[PDB]
């Protein structure tokens, strides 16, 4: 009853140990069920929790296994028996266009090429392609040289679904998971499904959903399924018949964090998730700080101001918003290239003020100790984008009246008692620079959402029609209140630089 | 003899060529390379600031009118604009008028002597209370008079007052100085920022300002080559200038899409407006390439060289001057840096020899990097995060390699000199595809059909409008080229095999 749910990304690694191993794990996100539930989100999608060889879980050895790392098949049946007692949907993260190459079927089909039923779940040859784009090799125990083609690289060989068993496989992938409770997928490299190199082949991939999406829909009509489509192009986007992450809003807002004309209309992807960062980003506060150059802790109240905003816009817009762990709390992180690389966006989420605590993960202490990395003292405390005592943990923020924490928890429990904003359609109003305003309706109620992104510049409106308003933001002062305020049609409201207001029919 | 379009290079001097030894590129380090800018094919030099600046990079300046001493001395730059101009290289200055540093003699006046300073007008000030207002700062002055000013890149770079007449009189003044040094033109710092009260404010106002800057410059040198530096990738805000401007658009296009797009010519346009790749406020091409396909292994050297070089054949040939950041012909790395060091990685020393180390080889990065205490890529001790010892990527190892980048570039652009119709035609689209970028380019003297398929797997085809003549193949996937010609007919159908480019001639 839900058509836009609120997504928190998870990567379970960083969230909470259990166990004390310094490992996040699936029983630790158990523990935390009261956090995310009054934080206000309706579905965890988790990261990668099948068997797997590298720590972010997208080089997969098993689809019917959990890794190890996170504990137990039976841990996770019951973190998603805990989520669901908590009004909390579960999606998994499936992984389909390529597999490990430490995965049985891909080894099988190395030893025994031509005579392996794998042979054909990937694209494979034993006429030499040395030179050609994107094809690697193995050597088998008979000394024979086997050629396979793997886009992201020799240890994430390619899945070929032009072959019938590959797709029954996918279809028994879905149907066991779905047998577990899972509420729906989001589908990783949905861009790559088709295509010989990286920009090949966006049209087959996305007909390739229409027989999924029809599948998926026939076992569980019900289910969530979005596609991470790796592309800031609308058009792109817009070819897929499933949801997809909207890149080109994320874009957009990041290259005009103080708006720009058109930025709703020019960046609109009808159904699609809309986020401000992921795991495969740098952190949305950081990426403010370096367009600012503000990188000092003098600026971090001004930046958390800028968050904010934007935030405030996807958690009202048409479309499911997702949060990414720690955005919340304005996490902040940049990706790294060498000698680590995307460890530093996916780092422990800190509980603590001090950062470190009673479940507190610290996997990354080992990797940076390893990796030489001895810049914000990551050495020892496992952040290269964290300190102690420094204001960013839930510990500092939890009972704080103007931290970002609260404000997106307020605006979040808001959210759920709106049903224009949960199952509404939506029309644009205005889509200027320094005033955006779009209507939400659905069946039940009728809301005027309007907000100022600029910093220096009024703009105003008149009213269409009778109005009540429910919510005012005042970013600049970071203070929020519902007091009601009745408006006619014909009147004229004068919206400030960073302010924002819901009007109710 | 004119060329409307020439090929600049960007120059960095403290890290091009050290003339006397302290590690630091200087300006009579410059005049000893000019032999290897003229036969790079090089037609002008835009420098990076090299006027008196508090930072290593130049762009806070404490005077208009002396040369930073890093650098050198005014007898060697006026030596230095003489000996470009010898070997038909002009000399870019990259002038610095949005703001000052905060240790320029006029604003220590302002500050000081406030309403009776002559120097007052020329900044952002007041003696009002602005706290908490953003990018509003302040100093205390000796009579404790609390002096408030705005600058949008911060406390130690105070806006210059574009609204005051003063300014404009002493704006006049910098360029009349430096026109008679010989310079042949300038690139406009932050020229998005002349007005606005915040980051994306008042890029229309800051437009109309270079209606009188390029007036006044013309008027005094009608010659003059201006590209206004506007750091925006959105076309209109571009197309918005009076003057010439890089083409941001274009170069985050090619970054986003660097296997094709549709369109990517025509939805990426700015008139007039320079071409680029990389520049010293962004990773470098080559190691942006390097990040787009996960290929950082040195095995895949060779296939991003590949890529890099069919879009610099593009930009090489499009209408408009392409612009090369010093290093990028022979693929220079580099990642921009969040802490301790930012900037510095992307303008690390040019890499002249094989082994790291030769007579002129700057390593003022040296001490930076063991300072910040980086050792990765052993920074700390041959200055470079980005670049090693003996692994292909210097001028020494490339400079006679037929399959080098070096000799790639070097290639097109001496091909370039001999095409009327780059150097000065005009431009017509004829296919705008994601696997087949076709255009003429056209002057009195000359007509060209450019052809480009960057696709690395899909040909297309095209069929002749007239009677041409093939006078260039390049296949940039065996990374061979030659110039045998071969005629064709109108109404023939050529086909565009991947990753290979054609020139053919009216
Ligand atoms: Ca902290
Ligand atoms: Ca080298
Ligand atoms: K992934
Ligand atoms: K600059
Ligand atoms: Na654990
Ligand atoms: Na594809
Ligand atoms: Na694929
Ligand atoms: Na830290
Ligand atoms: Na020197
Ligand atoms: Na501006
Ligand atoms: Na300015
Ligand atoms: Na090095």
């Amino acid at each position: 009853e839900v058509k836009y749910p609120v997504v928190y990304e998870i990567f379970i690694r960083s969230l909470y140990d259990s166990d004390g191993d310094g490992v996040g794990d699936i029983n630790g996100v158990s523990q935390k069920v009261d956090y995310l539930r009054k934080l206000g989100i309706d579905a965890v999608w988790f990261m990668p929790f099948n068997e797997a060889v590298s720590y972010h879980g997208y080089d997969i050895t098993d689809y019917y296994n959990v890794e190890k790392d996170y504990g137990t098949m039976e841990d996770l049946e019951n973190m998603i028996q805990v989520l669901h007692e908590n009004g909390i949907k579960v999606i998994m993260d499936l992984v389909i266009n390529h597999t490990s190459d430490e995965h049985p079927w891909f080894k099988d089909a190395v030893e025994n090429t031509t005579s392996s039923p794998y042979w054909d779940y990937y694209i494979m040859s034993l006429e030499d392609h040395s030179g050609q784009d994107h094809w690697h090799w193995k050597i088998n125990s008979k000394g024979q040289k086997v050629w396979y083609f793997g886009l992201f690289g020799y240890n994430m060989p390619d899945l070929n679904h032009d072959s019938q068993k590959v797709r029954e496989e996918v279809k028994k992938i879905v149907d066991f998971w779905i047998s577990k409770g899972v509420d729906g997928f989001r589908i990783d490299a949905a861009k790559h499904i088709y295509g010989w190199s990286w920009d090949d082949g966006i049209q087959e991939s996305a007909e390739y959903f229409e027989w999924f999406r029809d599948y998926v829909l026939s076992k569980k009509p019900d289910a969530i399924l979005v596609g991470e489509v790796f592309s800031g192009n609308t058009y792109d986007l817009s070819l897929y018949p499933i949801p997809v992450f909207n890149f080109a809003l994320m874009y957009s807002i990041r290259n005009y964090p103080e708006g720009q004309d058109g930025m709703i209309e020019n960046n609109w992807v009808e159904e699609s998730f809309l986020f401000l960062e992921n795991h495969d980003l740098h952190r949305f506060f950081s990426h403010l700080q370096e367009h600012y150059k503000k990188f000092s802790e003098s600026d971090y109240e001004f930046i958390k101001k800028r968050a904010a905003l934007w935030y405030f816009l996807i958690f009202t817009l048409k479309g499911s918003p997702v949060i990414y762990y720690g955005g919340e709390i304005g996490t902040r992180g940049f990706k790294w290239h060498g000698p680590v690389y995307d460890e530093p966006v996916r780092e422990p989420m800190q509980w603590y003020a001090s950062g470190t605590g009673e479940g507190q993960t610290f996997w990354t202490k080992e990797v940076y100790k390893n990796a030489g990395i001895t810049f914000g003292n990551a050495d020892v405390d496992g952040c290269i984008y964290d300190d102690p005592y420094d204001g960013f943990s839930v510990e500092e923020q939890e009972n704080d009246p103007k931290s970002l924490l609260n404000f997106i928890r307020f605006i979040l429990n808001f959210r759920k008692d709106h049903d224009a904003i949960l199952n509404g359609d939506q029309t644009i109003f205005r889509d200027w620079k320094n005033l955006i305003a779009f209507y939400r309706e659905s069946s039940n109620e009728k809301l005027l959402v309007v907000l100022n992104p600029d910093p220096v510049w009024q703009n105003s409106f008149t009213f269409e029609e009778n109005m009540t308003m429910i919510l005012e933001v005042d970013f600049e002062n970071f203070i929020w209140n519902e007091s009601n305020v009745s408006f006619s049609a014909g009147e004229s409201f004068t919206v400030d630089p960073m302010k924002a207001y819901i009007f109710k029919k």
